[PDB]
């Protein structure tokens, strides 16, 4: 409801700062977000975290992700991962909040927590971001 | 020894044969190869199964593979399949010469065998191949 003036106002706040960011830095960020720690003070992960928000009252990811078996769950993995070095922001933010559910579950979180860590090391994504946030911002309001 | 003349002429028949190649298609004949069934029909199969054959004189792979656990395969694959949406061929070429590696394991084939599968069919290297193919036949005849 009031979400809206939330969300593009952080958009604006996103786009200022991604580029003066370390990559290193910010893939560090987003794992702790996938780990349930949101350091808001970077702006991306605060509209990640406006965005899970927004997304939990769905709610049916988590009741999703308790049902997957292993194979499920690593083509699961395999399969959102990918967004990261292609080019469309939406998949890549999809694919995080994907993550953290993951982490939500304690079996989960406990056998895959570690390679989470390694892989999102390798990844750059501070173009797309550039690039696509505030069009994306709309597309979510408006969703 | 007679590997030379062998490796630089099928790539020269490659980078003449690809484009022209449907990519559902190219990527249908790589599962194949991982799975040990190599098209030699098409060239940058035949391409690949030159190379793997002179991997195996070092053979060591499949020791290695045996070794690992769950985690660290899994890990290993989500490593190696990131290549295929970069743009290095040499990783490119190494990570399915690694995964045949793997799907020769009864256990990993079993389990993993069904993914790789799914995940190989949304990627796209012709461009990544076209590109890169002479110079990598070079990289490796003097390697």
């Amino acid at each position: 409801s009031d979400m809206h003036t939330e969300l593009a106002s952080i958009s604006q706040l996103v786009i200022a700062k991604i580029e003066t960011i370390d990559n290193d830095i910010l893939n560090k960020d987003i794992v702790n977000f996938i780990m349930c720690r949101s350091n808001l003070d970077n702006p991306f992960i605060s509209f990640l975290d406006t965005v899970y928000t927004i997304i939990d009252q769905e709610n049916y990811q988590t009741e999703l992700i308790n049902s997957l078996d292993d194979n499920e769950i690593i083509d699961c993995i395999v399969n959102k991962f990918m967004s990261f070095y292609k080019d469309n922001l939406e998949n890549i933010v999809d694919a995080i909040i994907t993550l953290k559910y993951i982490m939500n579950n304690p079996d989960f979180k406990t056998t895959y927590a570690e390679v989470l860590g390694s892989r999102i090391a390798d990844i750059d994504i501070k173009q797309v971001i550039r690039e696509n946030i505030l069009q994306l911002s709309n597309d979510i309001r408006e969703r």
